């Protein structure tokens, strides 16, 4: 099935997919699109972080772009991601 919120983190080359991701995204979602934005993303969806607490750190970068932004982000792990690691169970 699926797993819930206690701290998966992701990688340097893990995120590194996501980067690309991210910063096409938050060009659309602000229409400009923001560097320190980008980052502040990476971060989170890196630190495990929650919706509750990254909407905090996207405040500052986008405010009133947060919770719209960051529910795309939390999704963006699957979309960017797809499937990679799954034969082979090795929770560390």
């Amino acid at each position: 099935g699926s797993s819930g919120s206690s701290g998966m983190a992701l990688s340097k080359r893990e995120l590194d997919e996501l980067k690309p991701w991210i910063e096409k995204t938050v060009k659309r979602v602000l229409g400009f699109s923001e560097p320190t934005v980008v980052t502040a993303a990476l971060n989170c969806v890196g630190k495990g972080m929650d919706k509750k607490k990254a909407a905090d750190h996207l405040k500052p970068f986008l405010d009133d772009s947060t919770l719209r932004f960051v529910d795309k982000l939390f999704e963006a792990v699957e979309e960017g991601r797809s499937s990679r690691h799954s034969s082979g169970p090795s929770s560390g």
